């Protein structure tokens, strides 16, 4: 196997891309490193497969052993890193100040914004990380429901942070909230999208009002990249309803200017520059992610496999429905149209206008219609459904 050894002076780190076609391994073999805000153990092997595209960040110096085929590999000594950990030193301070006046607190919050292909997911990643560290549990909140971190696309998302992301899998998904939009885009039904942001806000003050660590904690939410026309609207609205002290900017002049002329004076506005590390994705890289997300909710990862089950359920046993004038409640009749799509498990037990605003236990794939038998195979993440009120989403996949 071919080896490429790297050392990395403070401050810098490796940035690399696995091939079209292989895994790489990650060593380190002296020093302290991490990657997107996780520690390294001391010569533990991590394994990255193909078309991953990862940096691993050191502040003191580290040794590093990479093991497989790349596309690209570099180390990099001018990163936007110190920018991030004083956004998490300043978070923390404001966690101290408000938890003295207290002697319960409540932890700051924290709107990314942006075009697509900026980095906003991986600086959500690596402020959350930082809090862990410091002994504190904060919640991230994922409002892109074109490429979600937390659950499947067509979704807005939120889980409380109690460890560190794993390297290779991200943050546990250990009992998140879920609401389905059904859409890739806000535009299909821009004011949809806006009601299900709302209710998110709603719920997450209520959980924090019984547990004193995730008050503290605070929110890291990522946004779409609909910046345009009705997109801009859109974002003004969001920071509006999670009550945010300091919205993020990365990588749009315009943007910023807009904004800074639209916010209220106590928001707090940075404006932050992408990675050189981000590359420009296509339309065709996206769908082909959101396929991969879909299929990771099922089957989980290579270190912890979900073992996931295929059954039958007969249409008499379930109700299915479709949001959307714009957003209205239809009953679905079971059709060869549905084939494909994803349905979520609604915590409402009936069919109705509060299935708009219920969250879901999870989903399901729809993998067989069987007209005259009057079934249709599932794939679902446990041996019996959940939930007998299945909703429509308008994101397909072929497993
Ligand atoms: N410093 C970096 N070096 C190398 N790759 C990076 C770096 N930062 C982010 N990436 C990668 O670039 C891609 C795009 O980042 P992402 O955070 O998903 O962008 P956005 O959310 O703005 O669309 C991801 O694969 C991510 O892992
Ligand atoms: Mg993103």
């Amino acid at each position: 196997e071919n080896v490429q050894e790297f050392v990395l002076k403070e401050d810098c780190e490796l940035r690399f891309a696995a091939g079209d076609d292989s895994d790489v391994c990650l060593e380190l073999v002296k020093g302290y490193a991490e990657i997107f805000g996780t520690e390294l153990l001391l010569n533990k092997k991590y394994t990255f497969p193909a078309k991953s595209r990862v940096a691993a960040f050191t502040w003191k110096g580290a040794t590093i052993e990479l093991v497989g085929t790349t596309e690209s590999a570099y180390v990099a000594e001018s990163t936007p890193m110190v920018i991030y950990l004083n956004i998490h030193a300043a978070m923390e301070e404001v966690r101290k100040k408000r938890e003295e006046q207290a002697a319960k607190a409540k932890g700051p919050r924290l709107l990314l914004v942006g075009p697509t292909d900026v980095g906003k997911t991986t600086v959500s990643r690596i402020l959350c990380n930082y809090s862990v560290r410091q002994g504190r549990t904060p919640i991230f909140v994922e409002l892109d429901v074109g490429q979600n971190s937390v659950s499947v696309p067509g979704t807005v998302a939120a889980v409380l942070v109690q460890k560190t992301a794993d390297v290779i899998d991200g943050f546990e998904r250990n009992q998140p909230i879920v609401f389905n939009f059904g859409h890739t885009s806000p535009s299909a039904n821009l004011s949809l999208y806006e009601a299900l942001f709302k209710e998110m806000a709603t719920t997450l003050n209520a959980q924090i009002q019984e547990n004193d660590e995730a008050k503290i904690g605070g929110m890291i939410i990522n946004t779409c990249g609909w910046v345009d026309g009705e997109g801009y609207k859109c974002i003004v609205k969001a920071a509006s309803a999670f009550e945010v002290d300091v919205v993020i900017v990365l990588d749009h002049e315009r943007l910023y200017s807009d904004l800074s002329k639209e916010l209220p004076e106590f928001v707090r506005l940075t404006h932050v520059p992408k990675s050189g590390g981000v590359e420009q994705r296509t339309g065709q890289i996206r769908s082909k992610m959101r396929g991969e997300n879909v299929h990771r909710y099922f089957y989980g990862t290579r270190a912890n496999n979900l073992y996931p089950f295929t059954f039958d359920v007969s249409f008499d046993d379930v109700t299915l429905c479709k949001i959307g004038h714009e957003t209205k409640l239809v009953i679905m009749e079971p059709s060869a149209d549905i084939k494909h799509h994803l349905f979520a498990f609604s915590r409402s037990t009936k069919a109705d206008e509060n299935v708009l605003k219920s969250p879901v236990f999870g989903f399901c794939l729809v993998t067989e219609v069987d007209l005259e038998k009057r079934t249709m195979s599932i794939l679902c993440p446990q041996r019996t459904i959940p939930s007998k009120v299945l909703v429509f989403s308008d994101i397909t996949h072929l497993d």
